[PDB]
């Protein structure tokens, strides 16, 4: 039965997202995306919705299983914010070159009710660590001023 598995997946996944939101340096955005800043980069602009980004990353289920990783391919993968899941679209448009964040994405901002491919079941929250290596022809989105105001409103809740 997938319905019994989904009821379980819904409860423990909620607990997982509740745990990381309680971690000390974790930031919680109104959408539900929770992240932790690992490294602070020297970039000045964030990528726009259609900018190409050079990214090193690793994705984990909340039980520890890694389902994908760009380091075993060795070189960085190219993505656009308008090509990825919602949690990745929101995070990328707030990160500058050199930043390293750990993302905790609830299922409704990831692959949702259907799931993602083979190794990501329905109602699954996702854990990513993400490094933004560079942005093609420079970021054309948020400046450092726009980003800090979004974090300032977040920590104000
Ligand atoms: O799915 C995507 N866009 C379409 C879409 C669907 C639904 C909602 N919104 C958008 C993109 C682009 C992509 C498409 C097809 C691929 F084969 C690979 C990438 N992906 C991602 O957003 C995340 C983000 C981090 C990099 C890539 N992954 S990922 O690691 O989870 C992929 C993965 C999933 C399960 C695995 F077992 C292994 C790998």
């Amino acid at each position: 039965h997938e319905e019994r598995m989904n009821n379980y997946r819904k409860r423990v996944g909620r607990l997982f997202m509740e745990q990381k939101a309680a971690q000390p340096d974790a930031v919680k955005l109104p959408s539900g995306l929770v992240f932790q800043r690992i490294a602070r980069g020297s970039g000045k602009r964030a990528p726009a919705i259609d900018d190409k980004c050079e990214v090193h990353y690793t994705g984990r289920l909340r039980d520890g299983t890694v389902f994908d990783s760009s380091r075993e391919r060795g070189k960085p993968t190219t993505f656009r914010p308008n090509e990825v899941i919602k949690g990745w679209t929101e995070a990328l448009q707030l990160m500058r070159e050199g930043d390293r964040w750990r993302l905790f994405i609830p299922y409704d901002l990831a692959y949702g009710v259907t799931g993602g491919g083979g190794m990501i079941p329905p109602y699954s929250p996702l854990e990513f660590d993400v490094e933004l290596i560079s942005i093609k022809d420079g970021g054309k989105g948020r400046t450092a001023e726009e980003v800090d105001e979004i974090l300032r409103k977040a920590e104000e809740d």
